[PDB]
This record gives structure tokens, C-alpha cells and sequence, in this order.
């Protein structure tokens, strides 16, 4: 029992725009900021590599489709590109070949018998909105009402799953480096909060939005994606679990808190922290934005499920590190990494199995249950077909959710892998690897081939269970 998923419970994988669909500049798409960041800052990325082309699924949308069947996937997860819908961010001109592309690429999954899950936002904010300021900018709250109303009017027929929002947690960092993530601005401790605070607001107008307009008639379900590492106390000490605590609260409490819980609001423990900080080094204001009661009011409520990025652990003990300003230097935690944890092609991730379910404890404590959709989870290698590293996170990834569910009541609804495809990582350009489909981006013609990974998840979904070689 403990190895066999739930009758309703839908497996698939995922992707991002920017990460696969290439064709930047075609047929009428505008600019996002990773255009610009690529484009401007090569200096940023590993190799200066582009999005420009990347997997190229904006023309090859149907052999993605063709490996999801092949894959056996029940649902995909995929974001869809804000500039190659609406070109100038704002909603006067809509792109038709981006309306015409997204619904080809839904009506290719539905005749194939894979549900559509959409992403509205996965940090590819349109290059004229950046320059209002972009996400610490309030007014990009209307502004993503906006898009999400082109969005449900076009493709809420078929499309019964949304997230607003993909890590806002990953994607504020943007506004705290310099060199770091799009659109890379440094204000770390202050810019990063405003665009945190706009997100929460932007997420509550779509959600208010569905409800007004749109939900009587398309019947599906609203939710929003945040990614959060388990944080393990260093020590058994109190303090550290204080610690460990505060990373929780300060990473998924900050969007969680005021979405999920009955009270709204960010968490106290954000708040009393900033507010103390910010005094002790002379502001006449807090660094943190406040709600409002109202706001609070409208905010808190605002989701159908929890969308779950989980990827990783990390260690906490009590104390104050980092620059100053900075969220890390707020959080009042110490972080590190165990030595003796299986490590991937990227730095920050760490193979920790059980971490994950203690994160899904932790959520189903803070926020009564909700139903939970883990809308990314996968593990990076430098290459190779044979990847059995990328198994094993999967397979020991699987069980201790299946545990979570079956041994503590979690109620997680949905898993989609990270990633369908070998895709573009960000600023790792195509050096890091985490499809279950490698990709040759020296061949024009981009084909994806199965690695080992896709075979096991196959087998997987065909048998709704983890295969016995598999078990402890
Ligand atoms: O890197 C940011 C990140 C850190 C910890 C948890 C989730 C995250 O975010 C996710 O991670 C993936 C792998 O990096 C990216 O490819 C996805 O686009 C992103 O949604
Ligand atoms: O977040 C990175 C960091 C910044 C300053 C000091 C120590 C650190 O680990
Ligand atoms: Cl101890
Ligand atoms: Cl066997
Ligand atoms: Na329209």
C-alpha cells in the first residue's frame, strides 16, 4: 500500500517558457528580461548561452507531446511566455500567433489524453514592464490581472488547472544581486520585499478575478507554485530549531503565510525581524511592506490547491550571517550543507530524500492540509543517458512522498518531474542537466531521447506503483 499511488493521483512532468520554447523574437513575440539578461549580460551565464532557440518547442510543441504520451504522463505542466501573448505587457495588443501557439499546444495534449496544467508566470516578465521598475512596482498587480484575464477568456474552456505564480521565492532574487537572476538589480533586504509584496497582491487580483469572471463557467482550480527547501536543525538544540523555523517562515511563510492561513499577513516572525533590523540601522521605515486589514482580508483565502517545488535540504543552527541588508541576514539562520549528502551538477542541491517529507509535514501542520500539488521535483547531471543518479533521487524522491500521504495524511493531489526535457537553466546555461529526455542543442533539429529516468518513470506511471527493485 505504501508503494502505490492514490487512484485520482495525476503523474506527469513539467517545463517553463523561456527554459524551451526558443523562437524569441518570432512572429511577433516582444521582449522579456531574459532576452535582455542574455542578450546584454552574457557575463552572466554559463557559456553566454541563450534562451533564443533552447529545446525550439515553440515549432516543435508536437514531438513534446509525442514523448508525454510516449512518457505516459496524465498531466503536463507548462508556463506560458507574457511577451508572446501580449507584446507590450500591458493587454492593448494581443499576439495572435502567441493565442494560436497555446492552443495548439493544449488542444496537441487533449487529443492525446494529457490534461493541460498552466503556469502564468514563470520569470519571463516582459522587458516594458521591467522598465516601470518590474515587480517592486505595485502597479504590476493590474497588470497581471490583466494578462490572466487573457489568459482564462482564451484557453479556460480547456485548461482546468492554473498556477499565477512559479518560486517567487527564487524569482525576487532577481532584485537582489547585480549579476544574479533577471533582471538583476541590487537591492537585496528592500527591492526584493516589494516585489515579493506585488506578487502576493498580483496572485490574490487573478484568483479574485477567476471567481468573478470566470469560474462559474470553466469550473477549474487556482493555485500558486512556491518553492521551499526542508532546513534541518544542525544541532537538536532549541535554538537551532528556532533557527530552522525562522528559514521556514522567512522562504515559504513569506507567500505562504499570507494565502494559506486563517490569520493572513505575513508571518510575525518576518515581521518583528525586519521591523527590529530596519530600526537598529537607522530607517525611519521598516525595510518589509505592509498589508493593510483590508488587504489582508482580500489576500488570505486565495488558492484551490499548493503548488510544491521541492528540490533539496539544507542545515540551520541559530545565528545572524550574510550582507546587510540582505532576507538571508534577516532570517536569523546559519546555513550550510552536509558533506556526506549525494551531491548533482548544481552547487545548491543536495540529495536528501527525507527531507521532503518533513517539508510536507511542515506544511501540513502550518496550513491545515491543503491539497498539494508538487509541481516540480527532479535532480541535475553534467550528461549521459545512463543516468542513474537521476533514478535513484526519483525513485527515493517517490517513496517518501508515497510515505507522506499513506504513514502522515498528507494530502498531495498531483506530481509533475522536473524537467520533461534537457532545457535552459537559467544562469547555467545548458551545463546543467535535469530532463528524463536529453536533448542535443548542437542539432538544429533538437531531438529528445529517452534516458534511463523517463524508462522508470514510464514504468511508474504505467504500474501506479514504485517497482519492487525499487523498495527498502
Ligand atoms: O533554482 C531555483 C530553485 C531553487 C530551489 C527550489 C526551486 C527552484 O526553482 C526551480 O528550480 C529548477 C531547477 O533549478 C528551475 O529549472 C525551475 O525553472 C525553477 O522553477
Ligand atoms: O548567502 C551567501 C552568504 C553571504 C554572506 C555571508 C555568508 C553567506 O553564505
Ligand atoms: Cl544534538
Ligand atoms: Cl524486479
Ligand atoms: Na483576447
Amino acid at each position: 500500500t505504501v508503494y502505490t499511488f492514490p487512484d485520482e493521483f495525476k503523474l506527469g512532468a513539467a517545463t517553463a517558457s523561456y527554459q524551451i520554447e526558443g523562437a524569441w523574437d518570432e512572429n511577433g513575440k516582444g521582449p522579456n528580461i531574459w532576452d535582455t539578461l542574455t542578450h546584454e549580460h552574457p557575463d552572466y551565464v554559463v557559456d553566454g548561452a541563450t534562451g533564443d532557440i533552447a529545446d525550439d518547442s515553440y515549432h516543435l510543441y508536437k514531438e513534446d507531446v509525442k514523448i508525454l504520451k510516449e512518457l505516459g504522463a496524465q498531466v503536463y505542466r507548462f508556463s506560458i511566455s507574457w511577451a508572446r501573448v501580449l507584446p507590450e505587457g500591458h493587454d492593448n495588443i494581443v499576439n495572435q500567433d502567441g493565442i494560436d501557439y497555446y492552443n495548439n499546444l493544449i488542444n496537441e495534449l487533449l487529443a492525446n489524453g494529457i490534461e493541460p496544467m498552466v503556469t502564468m508566470y514563470h520569470w519571463d516578465l516582459p522587458q516594458a514592464l521591467q522598465d516601470l521598475g518590474g515587480w517592486p512596482n505595485l502597479v504590476l498587480a493590474k497588470y497581471s490581472e490583466n494578462y490572466a484575464r487573457v489568459l482564462f477568456k482564451n484557453f479556460g474552456d480547456r485548461v482546468k488547472l492554473w498556477l499565477t505564480f512559479n518560486s517567487p521565492l527564487t524569482f525576487m532574487d532577481g532584485y537582489a544581486s547585480e549579476i544574479g537572476m533577471a533582471p538583476s538589480i541590487n537591492t537585496p533586504g528592500i527591492g526584493d520585499y516589494l516585489a515579493a509584496h506585488t506578487v502576493i497582491h498580483a496572485h490574490a487580483r487573478i484568483y479574485h478575478l477567476y471567481d468573478q469572471e470566470f469560474r462559474a463557467e470553466q469550473g477549474g482550480k487556482v493555485g500558486i507554485s512556491l518553492n521551499i527547501n526542508w532546513c534541518e536543525p544542525a544541532t537538536n538544540s532549541a535554538e537551532d530549531r528556532a533557527s530552522c523555523e525562522n528559514y521556514q517562515q522567512f522562504n515559504l511563510g513569506l507567500y505562504a503565510h499570507p494565502i494559506f492561513t486563517e490569520e493572513g499577513d505575513y508571518p510575525a516572525v518576518l515581521k518583528d525581524r525586519v521591523s527590529r533590523n530596519s530600526a537598529d540601522e537607522g530607517y525611519t521605515d521598516s525595510r518589509l511592506p505592509q498589508f493593510t486589514a483590508e488587504e489582508v482580508e482580500y489576500i488570505r483565502g486565495t488558492h484551490d490547491f499548493l503548488g510544491i517545488n521541492f528540490y533539496t535540504a539544507l542545515l540551520g543552527k541559530s545565528g545572524v550571517e550574510g550582507y546587510e541588508p540582505s532576507r538571508y541576514r534577516d532570517s536569523g539562520v546559519i546555513l550550510t550543507q552536509d558533506a556526506a549528502w549525494p551531491i548533482s551538477a548544481s552547487s545548491w542541491l543536495k540529495v536528501v530524500p527525507w527531507g521532503f517529507r518533513k517539508e510536507l509535514n511542515w506544511i501540513k501542520n502550518e496550513y491545515n492540509n491543503p491539497p498539494v500539488f508538487i509541481t516540480e521535483n527532479g535532480f541535475s547531471d553534467y550528461g549521459g543517458l545512463n543516468d542513474t543518479g537521476r533514478v535513484h533521487y526519483y525513485t527515493e524522491h517517490l517513496k517518501e512522498m508515497l510515505k507522506a500521504i499513506h504513514e502522515d495524511g498528507v494530502n498531495v493531489i498531483g506530481y509533475t518531474a522536473w524537467s520533461l526535457m534537457d532545457n535552459f537553466e537559467w544562469l547555467r546555461g545548458y551545463s546543467e542537466k535535469f530532463g528524463i529526455y536529453a536533448v542535443d542543442f548542437e542539432d538544429p533539429a533538437r531531438p529528445r531521447i529517452p534516458k534511463e529516468s523517463a524508462k522508470v518513470l514510464a514504468e511508474i506511471m504505467n504500474t501506479r506503483k514504485i517497482p519492487e527493485r525499487f523498495r527498502d
